[PDB]
């Protein structure tokens, strides 16, 4: 569940206390408010309307009373509520503050529309003043854009020499980097809703435009339909619940759409549907937008923004991440809280199937496409809740009997996995275990030989790569996360994510031998997490 | 009951009891003009940031005394006692109460199928001329009267939702749908020996519109209803009224692209070119073309138009939707075949209110669609023929006066040479009780104001008690006779007046003790075919 710390840093005036409630001073309220958005709003919602956790609105809390709230916040619950008090995570004083805060009127966060976006919109280098051709001698397609999380920066690293070409400041922790279809523009989205556009053709690449699109955001994508290269970029926010279509060269906000609506199943109004993953169709000039809480997938046609055509597909609640199959026609996405994979046909714009993975909390990232020796084309995902890896058939025409069925499920290193990865030129399938409590596991990666798979019910064995050990890092609990290949698919990189004041690293593995190749360590390499190779990102190769 | 909000510095707090008391008075009485979220609509915005600056006494006065601009005298009229006034004045200084939602669970609890489809007639069992029947709203009585179009006899009086706003017919002409302003929907089977409500459902708190599927091949398939609150539309099964799909209209205004928490659904029409419903969303200025061929993979086209969309109608060919963005004095034109905005024109008048409008062939201009105005006495014509009259297409070709301001409906029929215009809301009794009639064939469009004949409808009905207001002309199946309602108070005398279209003379006056506050009238044939 998300931490909405940028919303937390918002200062609000303390509301008055109604009948039977004690009032908090502006200082007490604000202290409690920051805690709420940083630690509770992810599960309970910004508006306290509920998401993973129950609703905590005044009408409900005032009936429960101070003592009930105080105890629950203190001791937690087995159902999922954390023991803030007994764990020592929150002081006795803060627990009381939270209990009081919950009895008061919810702080209504501000909206953020066109006026607000335009005020934050800054074009540093006008399109006219930009290069007409690449002015640096870098191999752009083999460049890696790495998130230096806590430092609010990104590093551009050379894919063949491993030289850190440049470290750029964005102002706040970014979540991901995405590339325009031409590979010229790099877009980074900050957790604070800040979008930075970087021109990779300049002698010294730098931000040529920036804009804010909300208070909390995690996703962005570029137009990838042939004929629409560099035309648009779209960003989605957690708060306010909306997505925004922007000009692909200036970041000028063109269209803002609210995601507030009815849940697909119960058809009950939901005031806070967060935008999760956003992908771009290769079959139609459309963006694919996941709306989490309502369980809807939107196919947004960008050929006409005034007479806007959209297809709202009823899927499954708690949609998060996902990716396209090998042919780029089908979108496969995880409804994580419900252990389901939803398959969408982007050519026809319809729901194809919804399958239970048999695992707990699938989290594929964009997933991994490969041709299984016996099953044919499949897409794979690992899970956060357990050690299982599941395969789903993705070839309706060639292997009709295997299409959209979970063909196999087998264990990898352990629970806490976040990313699975492969490349068309590789015969290996890499699976991490980032969130595993055991250091030996979270610092390692499991590797399966695809060519050795038989799908005869037996569990395929895997090799364990001690990534953290190879990096020479033992201080703190380094967590290895996300494999990402170079342009050729001959080398795969992993982040050895350590604390802000600890030593981190990036480990390059030779895909053909599964041996350590190179370790990147540098003082500026603070909390490296997501890494994105320009070529693989712009072409959706995974 | 809602949770009472805390009071800021200077603002007095209200007990949970007090607040809930003031909240109910507001939602029942004031919400309609000021908006359920106090954002304002047909009244000023009463949000905290504005009210607090005004102060207690300022609010307290406006509540008790009122004003000429539209605010009623709640205190002096005795509608609200002294205490209630002070309660409301303080309530307005507090944060707005979150109104109740009404989703699937709520609709299904109100859904009742009285006669299942399999238990209904397989053919017409009564001997009525269904196509010539008129469904008349008996406003304050919460009933509708079904009246014979040729004999003028009340065939039956049915109990429905309170103050039905409109009647709409399924494309086959079999099912009659009515929607009360309370969100209550009644479905009536006209094939039964004695037609009656076969299914009912409630779709919200406040509603005004309903329509049936009219694309060839989709007859009787679906019905759609729109609400003012909550801001949403619902697609229902056309035979059982089962709620199938609910869509919220909350979203960004088309122009400033700011979030609006209360965009009311106004007029809803059905496309004849694609299997879609045409939905006007007032406050955001958007027109939605909702494709009903697949409710799970829902395709919609959201057209940015102009704010304050209200009513409108299709042109003669049924391809173009012309609607009034009333508060901005504009007519928005949509091409339902291509699914896009074609034009936006100012009428030159104040507050266009066409109803579904009037289509006719102007002697010089060719095909046109007309609208009268609530704010002034003008009638404006817009060309509707891009193919045969390209130079006249989507341009206001002429504007001339009728009886006076306060007009609500303009009407004609393909077999008539006359254009009827009412003046329902005119303050002068002589005017509100009459109708202006223009001879289409005598129009030259040379800039001179066409002369009209005045029909003393109320006088013909023999009603002088109260100030009866004549409203909405509606033709019979053949377009040989036109009906008007002589709308008087609930305890006053009302009537329906039938005029012979060819001679412009009184044909018949319908009076009956059961005919209470008659307003909307809808001929079955003309409504199911969109003939206007
Ligand atoms: C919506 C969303 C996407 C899809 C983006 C897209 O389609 O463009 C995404 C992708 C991602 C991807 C994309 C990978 C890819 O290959 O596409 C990465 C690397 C990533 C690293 C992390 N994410 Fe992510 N992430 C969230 C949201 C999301 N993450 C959360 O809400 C969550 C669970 C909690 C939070 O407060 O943000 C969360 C925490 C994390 C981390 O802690 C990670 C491991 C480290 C970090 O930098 O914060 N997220
Ligand atoms: C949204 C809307 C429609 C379009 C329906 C559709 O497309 O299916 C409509 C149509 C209509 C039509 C449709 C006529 C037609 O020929 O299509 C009629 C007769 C009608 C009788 C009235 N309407 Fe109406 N009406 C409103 C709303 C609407 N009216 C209001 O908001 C308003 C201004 C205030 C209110 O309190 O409702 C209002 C007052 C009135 C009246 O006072 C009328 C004259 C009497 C009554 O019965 O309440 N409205
Ligand atoms: C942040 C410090 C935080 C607060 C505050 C909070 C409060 C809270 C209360 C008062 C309850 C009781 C509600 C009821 O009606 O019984 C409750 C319940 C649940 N919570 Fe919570 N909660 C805080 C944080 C979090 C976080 C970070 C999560 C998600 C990982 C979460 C989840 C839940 C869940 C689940 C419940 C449901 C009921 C149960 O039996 O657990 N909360 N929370
Ligand atoms: C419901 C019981 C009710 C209350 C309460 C109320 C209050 C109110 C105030 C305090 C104003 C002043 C606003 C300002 O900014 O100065 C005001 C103004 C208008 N109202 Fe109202 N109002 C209530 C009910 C109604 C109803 C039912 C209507 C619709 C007939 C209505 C309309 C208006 C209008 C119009 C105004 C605008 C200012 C003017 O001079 O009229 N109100 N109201």
């Amino acid at each position: 569940e998300p931490s909405l710390d940028n919303l937390a840093q918002q200062d609000v005036a303390a509301p008055g206390a109604p009948e039977g409630v004690t009032a908090l001073s502006d200082a007490q309220y604000n202290e409690a408010n920051k805690i709420y958005f940083e630690r509770c709003a992810g599960c309970h919602g910004v508006l306290r309307k509920g998401a993973t956790g129950k609703a905590l609105t005044p009408d409900l809390t005032r009936d429960l009373g101070f003592d009930y709230l105080q105890s629950f916040i203190t001791y937690a619950s087995p159902a999922g509520m954390p023991n803030w008090g007994t764990s020592g995570e929150l002081s006795a004083e803060q627990v009381d503050l939270m209990a009081n805060y919950l009895l008061l009127d919810p702080a209504a966060p501000p909206e953020f529309g066109m006026k607000e976006m335009r005020e934050s919109w800054k074009v540093h280098v006008a399109p006219e003043d930009r290069p007409t051709q690449q002015m640096n001698d870098w191999d752009l397609e083999n460049l890696f854009s790495v998130t230096l999380r806590d430092a609010g920066q990104i590093a551009l690293i050379d894919g063949s020499t491993y030289e850190i070409k440049t470290v750029l400041d964005t102002g706040y922790a970014v979540h991901i980097s995405r590339l325009s279809a031409s590979g010229r523009y790099l877009f980074v989205i900050g957790r604070d809703g800040k979008v930075n556009m970087i021109d990779l053709w300049m002698k010294e690449p730098t931000t040529v435009a920036e804009i804010k699109i909300g208070s909390e955001a995690r996703s962005i994508e570029t137009s990838k339909m042939e004929g629409w290269e560099d035309k648009y970029a779209i960003a989605g926010a957690y708060w306010p619940p909306q997505y925004v279509i922007m000009d692909g060269e200036t970041l000028e906000p063109k269209k803002i759409q609210s995601t507030r609506g009815m849940t697909y199943d119960e058809q009950e109004y939901h005031p806070e549907p967060r935008v999760a993953a956003i992908l771009a169709s290769h079959y139609r000039p459309e963006f694919i937008v996941n709306v989490k809480e309502t369980g809807k997938i939107l196919l947004v046609d960008y050929t006409d923004l005034n007479n806007l055509k959209t297809t709202e597909i009823s899927a499954e609640r708690f949609l998060h991440d996902g990716g396209l199959d090998g042919s780029h026609r089908y979108f496969i996405t995880a409804a994580n809280a419900r252990n389901k994979l939803v398959v969408i046909d982007t050519k026809e714009g319809k729901l194809v199937a919804i399958e239970d993975t048999g695992g707990q909390t699938p989290h594929p990232g964009r997933g991994a496409n490969f041709v299984h020796p016996t099953f044919g084309p499949v897409w794979a995902t690992s899970h956060m809740g357990d050690d299982s890896v599941a395969l789903i058939g993705t070839d309706p025409e060639g292997h009709p009997d295997n299409a959209w069925k979970i063909l196999d499920s087998f264990p990898a290193l352990g629970g806490g996995s976040l990313f699975i990865k492969t490349h068309p030129n590789s015969q290996y399938l890499y699976v991490d275990a980032t969130l595993n409590p055991e250091a030996e596991i979270s610092g390692s990666v499991a590797v399966f030989d695809i060519k050795a798979m038989t799908g005869d019910g037996s569990d395929p064995e895997f090799k364990t790569l001690p990534i953290a050990e190879w990096a020479g890092i033992t201080e703190g609990q380094p967590r290895v996360v996300q494999g990402e290949f170079n342009k050729d698919g001959t080398e795969v990189w992993f982040s050895v994510w350590n604390g802000k004041d600890q030593e981190s690293a990036l480990v390059v593995v030779d895909d053909k031998t599964l041996e350590l190749k190179h370790v990147i360590k540098d003082e500026r390499l603070v909390t490296p997490t997501g890494k994105f190779n320009v070529y693989n990102t712009m072409t959706d190769t995974y």
